[PDB]
């Protein structure tokens, strides 16, 4: 205290800064995870994994846009065994804490996956982010848009895993939905953080030149990231910050600079995840974001994030 | 070369109209829309009695569009019906009225009054099931049970062709469920996709304060934020609701975005944020731009490419 710091605390762990990759970006392979570990990021998270490996959807399945991105990756991943081995043997925990995202396509699959994480969480401190918002799996709706199904996942994972974990939520657009989602989450004491938000699901981008969609899967429909999602993300962060006071909120969506990171934290974010901008710029972005956030804080006379986290002013 | 749209018996000069809520609250607003180069116009979403709406500030223009929490300010259904019955010049262009009762009971009462005027003048109803800015009223369209009730009661009470203004959906199962409901009501002849993306939050980094007063800063997003969402919704319903027309609304600033909406399946193309920014002279620009694109591609009518977007 009394000195400028970007440090963050979560259940004992101390993080150097609030920044990490958004799940799915620069975190699928050992090489990806090494580059994230080597970066100036406060933490990193592994690709949303499934019990068995997946190669994902056919190409093209990612398209960069002026205002962000559209993707239908289809959960390409090396399978849970790979991520667990990485967490257990490979990751350098002296550099930074590690999160793993898990996206079992059924409650049954999720239970089996999280049971395997338990020993490694105990041994190494690996943190779980349960993905309830994957929008690009043909035939599987975003779990988080069904509160009955969501309650089932949270119950079974709480029983099987039995340790503090977090959830990656879809964006909500209705006050009643904020209320219902919070009511479910507030029934699970083991849920200690909420990541707001996953991509804005099932957008469509068309090229006027050739009258053709720009991605191949699902007739061109894909999740939107980047500048498109910033107001949505801030609203979700703030809505859950207020409704779930005993839980932390991680902000994800539209972060390209210190300015957006500042707004996320104002809204209530503990950690700030970076997807599209990281895909564009590479891991050097974390060095830039640390600098830019420090600049804004200096200009406003803040030394720590604790001075302005959740202090957004209403009228 | 032709921008004409022949639907519901009417001949629209071009596909363009205002989005409900933009330049359509007062008599002066409606006159300016009628005098514009738009193919049509729609009245502000109305209630049985007048409303003054939410406290200020409740609108903020952004680089990438707009946030609003207007709260359904309107002069009441009698004013809009009176406009439709006596004032509007039908030889200039057809007229839609948006109605947004806060209960099914209110909606029923309003549409019953429209029946005679539709019959005599041809006024077209758009039923608003997607208002996101009324404190303590969730968007009807996100509750399929409640949506069904509104469509049942309105179908019974109105008993004429009408359309529905839908909230944006983000999930295939929701496209399926919404279409399932809509396809049970033969009188629903058009679907307008989409209303604003509900309950976004804008914060000014300079003063660390939200930009609108209602609902702790939470308001509906319009403009460049919504184009991909709007296109997806237009196309989803175009394919799932073949017995219905689809109107496109969201992120139209130019002929190019209009072209995309029509390629996705749109019959009419509504303009909100860009019209709020530029005024009714935008419609002159849009007609020229769409014309130019059609010329470049060799299309003589909108029918030649409506809903003909190509997939891989
Ligand atoms: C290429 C790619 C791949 C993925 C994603 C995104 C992109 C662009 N996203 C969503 C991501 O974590 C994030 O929530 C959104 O992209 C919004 O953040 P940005 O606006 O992109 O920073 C994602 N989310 C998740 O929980 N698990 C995943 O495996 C993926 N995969
Ligand atoms: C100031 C203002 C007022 C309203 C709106 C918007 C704005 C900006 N919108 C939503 C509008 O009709 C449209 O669906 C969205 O704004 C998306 O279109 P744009 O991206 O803005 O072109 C709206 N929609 C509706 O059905 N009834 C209404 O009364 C209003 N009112
Ligand atoms: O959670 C997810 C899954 C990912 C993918 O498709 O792999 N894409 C996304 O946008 N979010
Ligand atoms: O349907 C509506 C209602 C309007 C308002 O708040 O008056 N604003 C909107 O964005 N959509």
């Amino acid at each position: 205290p009394g000195s400028m710091s970007l440090k963050v605390n979560i259940l004992g762990h101390e993080f150097s800064n609030p920044f990490m990759n958004a799940a799915g970006v620069l975190c699928t392979t050992e090489e990806d995870l090494r580059r994230m570990t080597e970066s100036e990021s406060g933490s990193l998270i592994g690709k949303s994994c499934t019990l068995a490996p997946r190669t994902g959807n056919p190409e093209p399945r990612y398209f960069g846009l002026p205002l962000g991105s559209i993707n239908s990756m289809g959960l390409p991943n090396l399978g849970v065994d790979f991520y667990l081995s990485y967490a257990a043997q490979t990751h350098d925990y002296s550099r930074k804490p590690l999160f793993l995202s898990m996206s079992g396509l059924s409650v049954e699959e999720s239970v089996e996956m999280v049971k395997k994480l338990v020993p490694i969480t105990k041994e190494k401190g690996t943190i779980l982010e349960l993905n309830l918002s994957a929008p690009n799996v043909p035939g599987k709706p975003q779990v988080g848009y069904d509160f009955d199904t969501t309650r089932t996942y949270l119950q079974k994972v709480s029983e099987a895993y039995g340790l503090p974990f977090g959830v990656k939520m879809p964006p909500y657009f209705d006050i009643a939905h904020f209320d219902m989602a919070a009511a479910v989450l507030n029934d699970f004491p083991l849920v200690k953080f909420i990541t707001c938000v996953n991509s804005i699901g099932n957008g469509l981008v068309i090229d006027p030149a050739n009258e053709t969609v720009v991605i191949k899967p699902k007739q061109g429909f894909g999740g939107l990231g980047g500048k498109y999602v910033l107001p949505t993300a801030l609203a979700n962060v703030n809505a859950f910050f207020r409704r779930c006071p005993d839980k932390l909120v991680f902000g994800c969506g539209g972060v390209y600079s210190g300015e957006e990171a500042f707004l996320h934290i104002l809204a209530g974010a503990s950690m700030v995840q970076v997807g599209t901008a990281l895909h564009d710029e590479g891991p050097i972005i974390f060095a830039r974001l640390n600098k830019e956030l420090q600049e804004i804080m200096t200009n406003k006379g803040y030394k720590t994030l604790d001075e302005f986290r959740g202090r957004v002013k209403t009228m």
